DNA sequence: CGGCCGCGCA
DNA sequence: TGCGCGAAGCCGAT
C-alpha cells in the first residue's frame, strides 16, 4: 500500500548504517500515517529500526496555554502508543535546523524522513537541515489525501478548477492504510510544567481573574479524535447539509482541532464518511470541505509564499481595496478592543467570546468576523492583521493553511469573485448582521457568549 | 463564452 | 427556511 508519488527526495546522499530518523512535525499520530509507514519500510528493507523525534520551539510562547496543553497531553499519549509498537520517540528543545542536523550526527542516522507542510518556517528549517547533514533526505506527505505537489503544479484561482483536478486522482490516492509493523531490530511533563509557568502572565482571564478559556469542550489525543469522528457519523453528519451554516446548532464535525495536529488523518475522515449510509447532500457536502477547500489551502500557501500578506490578493481585489484606502470607517477599533470583544456590534462580540471561551468559532461567524476587521480598521494591511494575530492567539487549530487561506477569503477576495460595490471594502463580498438574522437566531447565539 | 452574498417571494 | 435573481470579473477549456 506505498505509492512512491507520496514520497520525493529533498536531498541525495550516501546511505548510513543506523536507524531509519522520521523527524514528525505536523502529524503527531502513530495510525494512518504515510510519513512514518514510509520510514518503517525504508528501515525494513535495510533491516535497522526506525525511530521519531520531534522538536519543541521556543514558538509556543507566541500562542497559549491552550494550544500548549492540547499539542503536548497528545504527544504524552503519542509516546505511549509508539512504545507499544517498540518505537522509541525523542523529544528535543530547541530550534530545528541546529537540533536535528546534531542528533543526525550523534545518532548515527542511516535516512531522515519528514511529513510536509507548506508553511515558511518548515521550509527555512529544512534548508538549514540540508546543510548540515551528508545523508539520505525525504519528504512524504502525511496530510494531504492527493500529494499536494502532485494534484496541481500551480496555483488554482478558483476550488472550481482545483474540483475537477483533485476528483480525478482519488481512484487512485484514496485508499486503505496498512497497519504500522512494530520494531523487530526531561521528562513531558518537566516540559509541560516550565513551559506553563513561562505563559502564565499572558493568560486570558476575565475581570475577577478566573481564567477565559474552557478547556472540557475538546478533550486532546489520537484516542479522543476517533471518538469524535465516530459521533459526527452517528449524531451530526445527517443535518449537516441543512445545518452547517447555523452557529446556534453543534452539527460540525469538531475535527479541526485534532486535524490541525495531525492527531487524525484527513483521508481516514474520508473514507469513513465515504462509507457511511447518511444524507447524501451531507456527505457531499462534507467531503467537499475536508477534500477540496482544505486540500486548496496547502495549494495556496505552497505557491504563495507571501500567503499571510496583501500582496497575495489577486489583482482586482488589490485595485480595489486600494482605490478605497481613503473612504471614512463607520468605525476605527484596535487590536485590544476587538481582542476584548469591545465593540458596538453585538454578533460580532459574541463571535469573540466564543473564541476566547472555547478556542473554536463556528465556522459561518469566522467569515463575518473577518470581515467586519476589514470594516472597522484603519487600513487592509492592519486588518490582514489583526485577524492573523487573534485566529493564532486563540484558536485550537490556528497557525494553519486553512487560517491563511480562509483570512485572505474574507479580506482580500482569494478564492473568490468581485461582488458588489461598497465604501471601505470596496468589491469584497459583504456579510451582514440583517442577513445573518434572516438565516439564523441571532440573538440565541448572542445569549450563549455573554 | 461557461460557470462559479442580500433581497424579494413562496 | 428554501430557491432564484441581481449585478457581475476572470480564468481556462475551445
Ligand atoms: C476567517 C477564517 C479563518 C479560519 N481559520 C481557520 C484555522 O485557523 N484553522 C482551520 O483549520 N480552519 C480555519 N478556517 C476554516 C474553517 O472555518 C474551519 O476549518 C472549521 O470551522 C473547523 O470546524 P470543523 O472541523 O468542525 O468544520 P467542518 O465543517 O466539520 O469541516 C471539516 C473539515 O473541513 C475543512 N474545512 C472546512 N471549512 C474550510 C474552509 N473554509 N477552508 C479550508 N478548510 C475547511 C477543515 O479541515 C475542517 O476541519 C477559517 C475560516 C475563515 C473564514
Amino acid at each position: 500500500h506505498m505509492n512512491p508519488k507520496r514520497i520525493r527526495a529533498l536531498k541525495s546522499g550516501k546511505q548510513g548504517d543506523g536507524p531509519v530518523v522520521y523527524w514528525m512535525s505536523r502529524d503527531q499520530r502513530a495510525e494512518d500515517n504515510w510519513a512514518l509507514l514510509f520510514s518503517r519500510a525504508i528501515a525494513k528493507e535495510a533491516n535497522v529500526p526506525v525511530v521519531v523525534v520531534f522538536c519543541l520551539t521556543d514558538e509556543f510562547l507566541e500562542a497559549g496555554i491552550r494550544q500548549y496543553e492540547f499539542m503536548l497531553k497528545g504527544l504524552q499519549e503519542l509516546e505511549v502508543s509508539l512504545s507499544r509498537k517498540k518505537i522509541p520517540s525523542f523529544f528535543l528543545r530547541g530550534d530545528p535546523g541546529e537540533k536535528i542536523s546534531r542528533f543526525v550526527k550523534d545518532y548515527n542516522a542511516g535516512t531522515l524522513v519528514t511529513d510536509f507542510s507548506p508553511l515558511r518556517i518548515k521550509n527555512q528549517w529544512i534548508e538549514k537541515v540540508i546543510s548540515g547533514i551528508s545523508i539520505p533526505f525525504f519528504e512524504v506527505d502525511a496530510h494531504n489525501v492527493v500529494p499536494c505537489w502532485e494534484a496541481s503544479q500551480k496555483h488554482e484561482y478558483a476550488a472550481h478548477t482545483f474540483r475537477p483536478k483533485l476528483y480525478a486522482l482519488l481512484p487512485e490516492f484514496l485508499e486503505e492504510f496498512p497497519e504500522l509493523e512494530p520494531n523487530s531490530v526531561e521528562t513531558l511533563s518537566d516540559v509541560l510544567e516550565t513551559g506553563v509557568k513561562a505563559l502564565l502572565p499572558e493568560r486570558a482571564l476575565l475581570k475577577n481573574k478566573d481564567p477565559l478559556f474552557e478547556p472540557w469542550h475538546f478533550e486532546p489525543g489520537e484516542k479522543a479524535a476517533k471518538k469524535v469522528m465516530e459521533s459526527f457519523i452517528a449524531d451530526r453528519l445527517d443535518s449537516y447539509g441543512a445545518l452547517r451554516n447555523d452557529p446556534t446548532k453543534n452539527m460540525l464535525s469538531n475535527l479541526s482541532p485534532y486535524l490541525h495536529f495531525g492527531q487524525i488523518s484527513s483521508q481516514r475522515v474520508v473514507l469513513e464518511v465515504e462509507k457511511a449510509e447518511s444524507n447524501p447532500g451531507s456527505k457531499k457536502a462534507f467531503l467537499d470541505e475536508i477534500l477540496i477547500w482544505k486540500e486548496i489551502s496547502d495549494n495556496f500557501c505552497y505557491y504563495n509564499p507571501g500567503y499571510d500578506g496583501f500582496e497575495s490578493f489577486p489583482s482586482w481585489a488589490k485595485e480595489s481595496l486600494n482605490a478605497h484606502r481613503n473612504d471614512v470607517r463607520s468605525h476605527i477599533y484596535t487590536l485590544e478592543e476587538f481582542e476584548a470583544g469591545k465593540t458596538h456590534d453585538p454578533l460580532w462580540n459574541a463571535s469573540q467570546m466564543e473564541l476566547l471561551s472555547t478556542g473554536k468559532m463556528h465556522g459561518y461567524t469566522r467569515m463575518y468576523w473577518a470581515k467586519k476587521i476589514l470594516e472597522w480598521s484603519e487600513s487592509p494591511e492592519k486588518a490582514l492583521e489583526i485577524a492573523i494575530c487573534l485566529n493564532d492567539r486563540y484558536e485550537l487549530d490556528g497557525r494553519d493553511p486553512n487560517g491563511y487561506a480562509g483570512i485572505a477569503w474574507s479580506i482580500g477576495g482569494v478564492h473568490d469573485r468581485a461582488w458588489g460595490e461598497r465604501e471601505v471594502t470596496g468589491k469584497i463580498r459583504y456579510m451582514s448582521y440583517e442577513g445573518c438574522k434572516r438565516k439564523f437566531d441571532v440573538k440565541l447565539y448572542i445569549e450563549k457568549y455573554s
